[PDB]
């Protein structure tokens, strides 16, 4: 699954409208992402296939990384994403979890 890095409350739109979310899930982000910036916390959102919206809220960054794990995002995400956690530059996070891909070898 991919991960959107989200600054500012409009961005949430243009996502959510990438994403095909109803304006309930929309107002459900926005609403997360104000209380994320009044509280001085990161909050951690998802997708999944059946389009359905997930919230979760973090005190450290150990907690970030093991929420990601879970998340099923891969390794690269998890340590590149720290460095925008590290640089204050990041609100909220968008995850979906519907982008399956097939590989394989001999």
């Amino acid at each position: 699954g991919k991960l959107y890095e989200v600054d500012s409350p409009d961005s949430v739109e243009k996502i959510a409208r990438e994403l095909g979310l109803s304006e309930e899930q929309l107002r459900r982000i926005q609403k997360e992402f104000e209380r994320a910036e009044r509280k001085g916390k990161l909050v951690i959102v998802y997708l999944t296939s059946d389009g359905k919206v997930e919230i979760r809220e973090v005190t450290s960054e150990e907690e970030l990384e093991k929420i990601l794990k879970k998340l099923g995002v891969d390794e690269e995400i998890i340590r590149r994403i720290k460095r925008l956690r590290k640089e204050g530059q990041i609100k909220l996070v968008i995850i979906e979890g519907s982008l399956e891909h097939h590989h394989h070898h001999h």
